[PDB]
């Protein structure tokens, strides 16, 4: 019953609506990941708001895809969603593996949809991913790389602690 | 490994997670109605806002629970989120009566709560239901019920349109 | 008597001049739209001004087409604009109609640009057309369909009229 | 002599009396706590702030309870403190784990407080407790158990407070 549709795939609205799926997941994650790090017998607050701020940030990127694929007259469809890979996380370090795998996961999603949006000769839906998505995910990604390393070398010995710690207290 | 835990039973602590999944499968519900208004098939962009916002209050009721489950020592665990119940919601009119259903649901999950809770002689629980739950959740299905009457009473005929605007231009 | 010129393709160059006079001509329509609303047996001065604001926007995106025509080094040519499809628009459901497929077919003509850039590889063409027209296209035909319903909703029926006044008077 | 009393009973009455001597005896432990910190062979001043607003707070809760006892119209009456239970509070893990105990000693006192309530049919009380008593334990045990968790990471190995300092110095 859409009147505006134009040059908009039945492939690109089918993959707008799997990534939504995708975003909304990855939110559920964090929120399990974050839950998790304010338990008593983890309390880590800090890695709480982390990952409770990511959660936030990937169901807004899923709300700004439905916003997208209303725009362009195709039709939003839900599906359920699945539970998070795991109930318990681990350590500070195995939690951020996990983040970056997930958004690793995203980041090569986005480029899925990027190749069917040139496929498909869809500007529009590459300017929207360049806008909103692509250096977002590539941001993050530095991020979460670069505290991986900062995590262990705090975790790994003596002299990564008294190195990190020199960045923070003498330089910062 | 909870040194906190006390006088929380494994019944509430379960319930409290089904709870959890109930109010986030809610939030998804009003996602999914709130973007279905967007189309540009329906185009109600204040109803759109106001399932939005529903969804939001729903997802902010889910980690109400979840930070009071761990506030007692019990253990957040989460299910895979059924998707909505419709893909397409008709009208404003069948749009809130599905709501009003929705909540309703939430309330007797509230109120069975509740009975648990007396069972098992857990006044914290009650107290939080109390603060943060029941009336809330009144508060939300009377205005609901008025919306549904004024819903009623617009589209049902001219006299009862003209009533709806004599409050809303000569009283208001 | 450019020496900046740099990948600049003789048929963009034109291309480009064609897309000023589409432009140009969408401006004169929306003008002609919006004084027709002025008259006093159609007298809706609200449509007027939404066409009058149309037909600024669309001067505006002429505008900036000769700007990057000479910043690209090209000779921006005039040819004469011709005058508007009709001299009387009708009811404001005809006017919103001629306006959608006017803006579909400013859209159709800024992706063919988009595919003669990507054929010259004009990078530069590209992201100004990311920048300044696709999303500006397609979030003007989307309100442009979510009125073209609305008006649709309101003078087709009771029910319609009902539903629209409670989304603006009992949500907005 | 009372003129006021209605509802209350002398079993609640007394309770309300021995509640108010474990409040100023959990006071007078966290008088003995602090200034153990402040000590200058212990020298932890924020451990000594802690306990020091921990004895604040508890002597607000006695003084809460006999505000309440008088407007039911009970008889306040007071009894000897005893003195706290070590007269050296060893390490901060040590300090920590005697005020979790105490903690949870003054909730299950509240609890049972609100059995006896619920048993005389006395809801003003157990609205008291539902005020200004129940959700504040729950919250504190909270934090203690936050606190055990934390300092038994710091004290344990390379890895926690590598951990530790993540959370503290990147992620806050
Ligand atoms: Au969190
Ligand atoms: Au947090
Ligand atoms: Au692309
Ligand atoms: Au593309
Ligand atoms: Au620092
Ligand atoms: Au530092
Ligand atoms: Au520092
Ligand atoms: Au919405
Ligand atoms: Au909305
Ligand atoms: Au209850
Ligand atoms: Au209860
Ligand atoms: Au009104
Ligand atoms: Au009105
Ligand atoms: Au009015
Ligand atoms: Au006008
Ligand atoms: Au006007
Ligand atoms: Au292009
Ligand atoms: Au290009
Ligand atoms: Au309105
Ligand atoms: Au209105
Ligand atoms: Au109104
Ligand atoms: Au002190
Ligand atoms: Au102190
Ligand atoms: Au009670
Ligand atoms: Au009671
Ligand atoms: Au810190
Ligand atoms: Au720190
Ligand atoms: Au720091
Ligand atoms: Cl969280
Ligand atoms: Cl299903
Ligand atoms: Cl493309
Ligand atoms: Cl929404
Ligand atoms: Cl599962
Ligand atoms: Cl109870
Ligand atoms: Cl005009
Ligand atoms: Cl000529
Ligand atoms: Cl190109
Ligand atoms: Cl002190
Ligand atoms: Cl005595
Ligand atoms: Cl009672």
């Amino acid at each position: 019953s859409s009147q505006i549709r134009q040059n908009y795939s039945t492939e690109v609205e089918a993959a707008v609506n799997r990534l939504v799926n995708l975003y909304l997941r990855a939110s559920y994650t964090y929120l399990s990941l974050g839950f998790y790090f304010d338990r008593d017998d983890v309390a880590l607050e800090g890695v709480c708001h982390f990952f409770r701020e990511l959660a936030e940030e990937k169901r807004e990127g899923a709300e700004r895809l439905l916003k997208m694929q209303n725009q362009r007259g195709g039709r939003a469809l839900f599906q359920d969603l699945q539970k998070p890979s795991q109930d318990e996380w681990g350590t500070t370090l195995d939690a951020m593996k996990a983040a970056i795998v997930l958004e690793k996961s995203l980041n090569q999603a986005l480029l899925d949809l990027h190749a069917l949006g040139s496929a498909q000769a869809d500007p529009h839906l590459c300017d929207f991913l360049e806008s909103h998505f692509l250096d977002e995910e590539v941001k993050l990604i530095k991020k979460m790389g670069d505290h991986l390393t900062n995590i262990q070398r705090l975790v790994g010995s003596q002299a990564g602690l008294g190195e990190y710690l020199f960045e923070c207290c003498t330089l910062k």
